């Protein structure tokens, strides 16, 4: 199979994405981002066990959500800040890797490339960006999810790193962040 | 098991979308429209058959193509009477439908649904549209679709292809108009390099 490389959280969708790329007759290499802040990977690492896929996880520059910490204080919204992690993280992951891929949905406002930063990047550094879930809505996802994985209400993406910069600063993540997480927990099928 | 229609013209493309629909435990009903003027569909057909998919033409007013023509008639380039043809194809179909899928993609400036067009068509018509290529680029497309099939070119004016085109540029040509002058390679589809 050909080699794809997947910005990958563990989530439902994120886990949909990495299955679809399977099917299509990828070999999917999941990876989750660490700034060696807190090890939130470990849900993602889990998970994936459970998915039967290779994880890794790669260890990134602190002053990435250090900035990104910075960009939440300066608007509020996180929107600015979080772009700004995706877009380096892809530059970077795009000088050693030929093919990537994360789980960017249909619904999804950010993360998001535009139509010309997606060109641009293909073709300055030779390599694909695919993103499966593009092309598929809220309804849809959900009713894949709930065919292809046993889920579970429980209660690994940049927030959590993020969220606890802020703590150390003196803010409250609450209050630039929401309130919402479902496990995978097996599969139904085989992939 | 859920089904889905495929607005299906028979293009390694639209077909890698019949495929990952089915990759995904959709049935998937390849569907491609006819507006009455030219059988331009025979070449959707064969290759439902070699993909082995069920498959149907559904039949339209012949003045929707008519406005196409109208309209290629002055923008000169296809693109806004593709999107016309197009968006009308899915409001009627979107009727009969309630799981609607084509094969648009990335990298083809048209026929594309913005994001507000496609959330209003879902919500006014309580509907799902999937479009599987819509995060595949060009290169990647063009690896999947030699991974997948078998694949052989069409010279320029032989076959006609099964999209609005063909259709299109027939009532050009009985108008007096010159369709080379718009419209003016094929890639066939003949086989499998392994099983769905």
């Amino acid at each position: 199979l050909m080699d794809v490389h997947v910005l990958f959280s563990g989530g439902k969708d994120s886990s949909l994405s990495a299955v679809i790329l399977k099917k299509l007759g990828y070999n999917p290499h999941l990876i989750t981002i660490n700034f060696g802040v807190i090890p939130s990977y470990k849900l993602a690492e889990e998970t994936a066990k459970i998915l039967g896929f290779k994880h890794k996880v790669i260890t990134l520059d602190r002053k990435i959500v250090e900035k990104a910490a910075d960009m939440i204080i300066e608007h509020k919204y996180p929107g600015p800040a979080i772009q700004y992690v995706h877009k380096t993280v892809l530059e970077i992951l795009a000088d050693e890797y030929s093919i990537l891929a994360d789980g960017t949905r249909r619904d999804d406002r950010v993360p998001k490339l535009s139509y010309s930063e997606i060109q641009s990047l293909e073709m300055r550094k030779n390599i694909q960006y695919i993103t499966p879930l593009m092309g598929f809505g809220y309804k849809t996802l959900r009713h894949l999810a709930s065919e292809f994985f046993i889920l579970e209400e429980i209660k690994s993406d940049y927030e959590a790193e993020i969220r606890h910069i802020l703590k150390e600063r003196g803010e409250s993540p609450e209050k630039y962040f929401p309130e919402k997480q479902t496990r995978v927990v097996g599969l139904k099928k085989e992939i």
